[PDB]
């Protein structure tokens, strides 16, 4: 069975020619709204918030963790590395790459964050520490991008993701510095404007990651503060049958104007 939201979700799914994945939290009553939220979507950079929370998770009983200068390197970068390039033969903080990372999707960065954590597992593990049984961090960037149909590596449910993202910054997944820095940053990202920020009331306030991929995965991960009322936290996963399909920023735009309706 479905409600007349889900109906709008999957004809906005039809007419996309792809697979999409919502997952709406309203904590005013803890209801969930879900289209496929239990199938499993590469996750691509929305990853990057996990990462990000590990290190902020590390940094709870190593005060000064996130002022630790990390070396950058000639051989450190990758395919996407706007802030990183800035910093060869130089340092980047855990907080700079945090913030590198999240804002502007830095790959250097992430994959900096990965190597502080002993690897993808180390994501993984700190997932489970706070409760996500579903999540999966299996390769580095860029290879983690790769998004291929049914594959499991590298992949969450909406619901799953939701669930996360509203412990972490709603909730006290992380201590209380740890979680309004997680906020903050999220709040600042520079990529999210074509995404589920583009179908929101324009008075609202959003913290978001975004991502992207191969099969042309476009994907954003959603903290929102409505006017006048409890918040909400919102996930979109949307990815397609052909390796080299166009990015969709509009569907999920347009999923969260569908989700915003009577809210
Ligand atoms: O930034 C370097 C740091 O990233 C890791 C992954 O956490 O390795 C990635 O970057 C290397 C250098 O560009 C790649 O050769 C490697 O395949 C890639 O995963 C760490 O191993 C490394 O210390």
């Amino acid at each position: 069975q479905t409600s007349a939201v889900q109906q709008k979700l999957a004809a906005l799914e039809k007419s996309s020619g792809g697979r999409l994945g919502v997952a709406l939290i309203d904590t005013a009553d803890n209801t969930q709204v879900l289209y496929r939220g239990d199938e499993r979507f590469p996750m691509c950079s929305t990853s990057k918030v996990m990462a990000a929370a590990a290190v902020l998770k590390q940094s709870e009983t190593q005060k000064q963790l996130l002022n630790q200068p990390v070396e950058i390197k000639p051989a450190d970068l990758v395919n996407y590395n706007p802030i990183a390039e800035k910093h060869v033969n130089g340092t980047m903080t855990l907080a700079e790459l945090s913030a590198a990372a999240l804002q502007y999707s830095d790959n250097t960065a992430m994959n900096k964050l990965i190597a502080q954590l002993g690897g993808p597992g180390g994501v993984t593990a700190f997932a489970r520490a706070i409760g996500d049984e579903t999540f999966r961090l299996d390769r580095t960037e860029p290879t983690l991008n790769t998004a291929i149909p049914g594959d499991p590596r590298d992949t969450t449910t909406p619901r799953a993701m939701a669930q996360t993202l509203r412990q972490l910054t709603l909730g006290h997944a992380l201590g209380e510095t740890q979680r309004a820095q997680l906020v903050t940053w999220l709040k600042g990202n520079t990529t999210g404007a074509a995404s589920i920020r583009a179908g929101l009331p324009t008075s609202w306030t959003v913290g978001d990651k975004t991502g992207s991929g191969d099969y042309g995965t476009t994907n954003d991960i959603a903290v929102i503060w409505p006017q006048g009322r409890a918040p909400l936290v919102l996930v979109t996963y949307f990815t397609q049958p052909q390796q080299n399909a166009e990015s969709r920023r509009d569907v999920l735009a347009s999923a969260a104007r569908i989700i915003a309706e009577g809210l």
